[PDB]
Order: structure tokens, then sequence, then C-alpha cells
């Protein structure tokens, strides 16, 4: 019900504040607040996003919740506390973790992810499925976003939550992520009615590449206007190499249409294998026709058709 929905998030808020303090003040947060401090997040950062930590004794969510009257099977429910089968019994779910809020697209805690700080797996440990947290549908940092996603009608979608907050602390805004999966139908759905371009700044290796080959070919057959911005890498890697200006110089000054991209990717292959440079300069030709903008689908053209070492005019024909 949206009562209990509510009282999700107001369990989620409320301990924030606690894990906050955990954090920021007491003893057993200090390890962990001293790794999040050599690691670039100053105070006014875990201030702003409301990072926090969670003790290690397994019932500090538990009491607190229980203390405020809570009803402990739907703090269960809310993905903050685990049921022991055997016992019957209820603990903390996150445990000696730093606790990152995710909020929702109307910027209400309805989850968190849980980092560990001592190489502990998994590395992170989001909250389940819960009536208020639904990964295909909630994107890190949307609400934070949205505006300067209108403004320059462009949304930039990272690997993973964290790479959002290093990249918005260091001037870009209009980023998103999701919570380790796959863009889903529900957030294409989102996506689209606050703008027609997307670019995709995933991992700088191999599996990134295919991350971005896969998502960009979905996106742009949804009629998306998609684009890929590839480091030489991540974010956090880049920034801190060159700093921030440098950094949103390069997002600004290299960002190609997936086309050419997805070319440039596969260039080696088509040059040396004749089956591929067919099934690709076909795939190609079927990628640029369904560009919805004939500005960017005549420039993929003329970019692409070096590719395969036909003329501009031979590749708009095949298309």
């Amino acid at each position: 019900s949206n009562a209990d929905d509510l009282q999700m998030i107001e369990m989620h808020e409320l301990i924030q504040e606690f894990y906050y303090y955990a954090l920021t003040k007491t003893v057993e947060g200090e390890q962990a607040l001293t790794y999040l401090q050599e690691r670039g997040f100053t105070d006014a950062l875990i201030k702003e996003r409301g990072i926090g930590f969670a003790p290690d004794s397994s019932h500090f969510c538990h009491d607190f919740l229980q203390k405020k009257g809570y009803d402990i099977e739907l703090a269960y429910e809310a993905g903050l506390l685990s049921r022991n089968e055997e016992n019957f019994s209820y603990y903390d779910r996150f445990r000696n973790r730093i606790m990152f809020p995710l909020k929702n697209a109307q910027g209400r805690i309805v989850g968190y992810s849980g980092r560990t700080y001592t190489g502990q797996e998994p590395k992170y440990l989001n909250s389940p499925e819960t009536p208020i947290f639904q990964k295909r549908k909630l994107l890190y940092n949307l609400d934070k976003a949205r505006k300067s996603i209108r403004k320059l009608d462009e949304i930039v979608l990272l690997e993973g939550f964290m790479d959002v907050i290093k990249s918005d602390t260091a001037g870009l805004k209009n980023v998103v992520a999701t919570m380790g999966t796959q863009l889903s139908d529900e957030h294409i759905t989102f996506i689209r009615k606050l703008t027609s371009n997307i670019t995709l700044m995933f991992d700088g290796d191999f599996a990134g590449s295919e991350a971005t080959l896969k998502t960009g070919q979905h996106l742009l057959q949804q009629g998306l206007n998609v684009f890929v911005i590839q480091l030489p890498m991540d974010p956090d890697e880049y920034i801190g190499k060159y700093g921030n200006d440098a950094f949103t110089t390069f997002v600004k000054n290299d960002k190609k249409s997936f086309a050419h991209y997805k070319v440039s990717i596969l260039k080696d292959e088509i040059a040396h294998n004749d089956l591929s440079y067919e099934r690709y300069l076909k795939e190609l030709s079927h990628d640029i026709s369904l560009m919805k903008s004939s500005i960017l689908q005549q420039k993929a053209i003329n970019d692409v058709a070096p590719f395969f070492n036909v003329s501009p005019e031979q590749l708009a024909n095949e298309i």
C-alpha cells in the first residue's frame, strides 16, 4: 500500500541520519571515514550526498527502527533487515559498509548501496527489490540531474553510481547510472521524455566496449540519438590524473555518433576479414538508416565510408 511505501521511505531517511553520524563522528566509523577521505571524498561531498557508515553489530538498524516503533517485518520487506530461516529472527542486512543513499526520481531515499572498505565481497551490496526500490526503474542521480539534462538536452549514462558521483563533483552534472543492471525499457521510456540525446561513457576496457555496443545499438533502434565518449581508464582515474577541467574538457571535445564509434572498434576486423567486411557494411548501413537526425546521418556516412574504402555516395546508395 501507499501507506506502507511511505513508512519504508521514512525508515530509510531516518536511518540515514544515524548512518551519517556513525561515519563522521563515531569511533567505529573512523576507519571508513579516513578511507573515503584518502580517496578524494571531502567532508562537503560526504555531507552533500549523505554518505554514512553501517556498524558491524548486526542489530544497529534493527534496534533503531524498533525503538522508533516500526514493524520489523516491514523493515525486512523494505530491504533494511535480513531474516534467519532457522531462527526466524531478524538482523541488519548492511554491516560494516559505507552507505550510499539511493534516491528515487523524486529525491526520496528508497534504498542503499553498501560498499566494503576492507576488501570483502560483494564489494557493493545493494538493497534488494522492494515496493519502493526497483533497479529496472531507478536511475542513480536522476532527481539531481534532471534540470541539467533538460537544459542541455542531453543525458550521460555511466557504468556505475560511483562514476556518477566522481563525475558530478568534477562538473559533469547531466549524468546518471543504473544500479549494476542493463538499461531497461522502463529506463529508456523515462529518458526519452527528458531528451532524445544520450551519451555513453562506459569503462575503457573490452567489457565496457561490448556493453557500449549492446546498449548503444538498442538505444539507436529505439529511435534515440546515441553518442559515445571514449576514455584513453575510468572517470576517477582520468580526473585524478589531469584534474576536473581537463576531464570536462575531454568530454566536451570528443563525442562521436554511435555509428562512427562502432566502425572504429570494428576497424581492424573489417580490414582483414572480407566476410566481416561485408557483414559490417550491411550492419553500419542499417545502423545509419536508423538515425532520425538527417544532419548527423549525413555526417555519419562521411565518417564511416572511409573505413570500408568506399565513397560517401556509394555508402549513401547502400543505405
